[PDB]
């Protein structure tokens, strides 16, 4: 299993093209096995990338060779690591003994599948578990769908979870979502309501080849595990395959890159099954793409500075969005399009499912900001989860009055 003694994420200022190529060349050609955390934007935003112990020495004298500073804002990567498998392996004691599930934790694929089957049990008139795909090392694909129109398609929202592995945030905010919205029916008024008028399609595992992986071999994998057919190097890029300027930029044609765009548009068998009930449903109003980590929540364009028809529409609603998940902790999100606010990046998600018309598609990207990245301490869970609620709860008030 994937060690990460004396590896340190670095924080590295970039003003420029001079300092933002070398570093972007120093391991897209991997000299020293840095894998970014935080990529590359432009004049304004901080990279993160994480580096590894033996190689600790070469890459910080060359930051000072090419004036790059730089804080160490993780120390040691393991450390962190340690902590997480500590809280997991405790809680499933717990949660064996108990029979409960202890939302305020990070879970095994089998445990999330397991609560995704209770969570449709305990309320089968509005939940069921839908099988809609099957992973590349063909596990099923499952989706919650919550509904009270009693078998009929309704106008709907997709919100998926998990995409990348290594952002487990996500699928545990998502699972939390599932049981928040069955508990909160016939109770809590707007979700009611949003019920009453469309579907929610839920899928907290977007990529659970690698999640499994995260939690069995390397924790910070991100791509799928495809077998990439003219290399020896596993996986696509999940949030680079969708047919939406594929292969265009902030994409790579190297199977060993991690944003790795795959051989073709929808290859990876996990985006394919998602772009496939998508079209045959036909009736998509909603598709909610959510990451981690940085708190940002973006729209459409990411594959171009091209601008969307309504990005008026998306920036006041990811506004407010923003503005009442912040209400609940105190939790700031910047809002704005993808191709700024992070970098030009092709073929994701929330783009293609804009440009086949399904109007409201936004990329949320929770907690945090840089102090535990990707390794999000598991205590807050359901902060992230109970805020990002409000967030998901006001796009959704807006999708249900703007049906189209
Ligand atoms: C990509 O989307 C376009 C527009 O709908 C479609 O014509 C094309 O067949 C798609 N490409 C692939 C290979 O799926
Ligand atoms: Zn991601």
């Amino acid at each position: 299993r994937e060690k990460f003694f004396g590896d340190q994420v670095l924080r590295i200022n970039v003003r420029n093209g001079d300092e933002i190529s070398k570093l972007s060349q120093l391991v897209n050609s991997n000299n020293l096995k840095l894998n970014f955390w935080k990529s590359p934007s432009s004049f304004n935003r901080p990279v993160d990338v994480l580096v590894p112990s033996v190689s600790l020495q070469a890459f910080k004298s060359f930051l000072r060779s090419q004036g790059l500073e730089y804080a160490v804002t993780i120390e040691d990567l393991q450390a962190l690591l340690d902590n997480e498998d500590d809280e997991m392996q405790h809680n499933e004691g717990q949660e064996r003994s108990s029979n409960n599930f202890n939302y305020g934790a990070y879970h095994s694929l089998e445990a999330i599948y397991h609560e995704m089957d209770n969570i449709a049990a305990d309320f089968p008139d509005l939940a069921r578990r839908v099988k809609i795909g099957h992973s590349f090392e063909n596990r099923p694909m499952y989706v919650l769908k919550f509904s009270t129109g009693k078998g009929v398609r309704r106008p709907a929202v997709w919100l998926n979870a998990g995409i990348h592995s290594r952002e487990w945030i996500s699928q545990a905010t998502a699972i939390w979502t599932a049981r928040k919205i069955v508990s909160d029916y016939q109770r809590d008024p707007a979700i009611t309501s949003i019920l009453e008028k469309m579907d929610i399609f839920l899928l907290p595992v977007a990529n659970p080849d690698g999640y499994v992986y995260t939690q069995t071999q390397n924790r910070l994998w991100r791509k799928t595990r495809s077998r990439n057919p003219g290399s020896s190097c596993i996986g696509a890029d999940p949030n680079r395959n969708w047919n939406a300027s594929f292969a265009g930029k902030g994409a790579s044609d190297n199977p060993c890159s991690e944003v790795y765009h795959g051989p073709h548009a929808n290859s990876e068998v996990e985006v394919k099954s998602v772009v496939d009930f998508i079209q045959k449903h036909g009736n998509f109003k909603g598709f909610i793409d959510l990451h981690s980590y940085s708190q940002l929540l973006m729209y459409p364009y990411g594959y171009s500075v091209k601008k969307a028809p309504d990005a008026e529409e998306l920036d006041k609603v990811a506004r407010l969005a923003a503005k009442a998940l912040a209400s609940v902790s105190g939790t700031e999100y910047q809002v704005g399009p993808t191709c700024t606010t992070v970098y030009p990046a092709s073929g994701s998600s929330i783009d293609w499912a804009y440009d086949n018309g399904i109007k409201f598609a936004f990329t949320f990207e929770l907690r945090d900001t840089g102090t535990y990245g990707f390794l999000l301490p598991a205590n807050q869970i359901i902060p992230t989860a109970e805020e990002t609620w409000l967030g998901l709860k006001t796009i959704m008030e807006h999708v249900r009055d703007n049906l189209y």
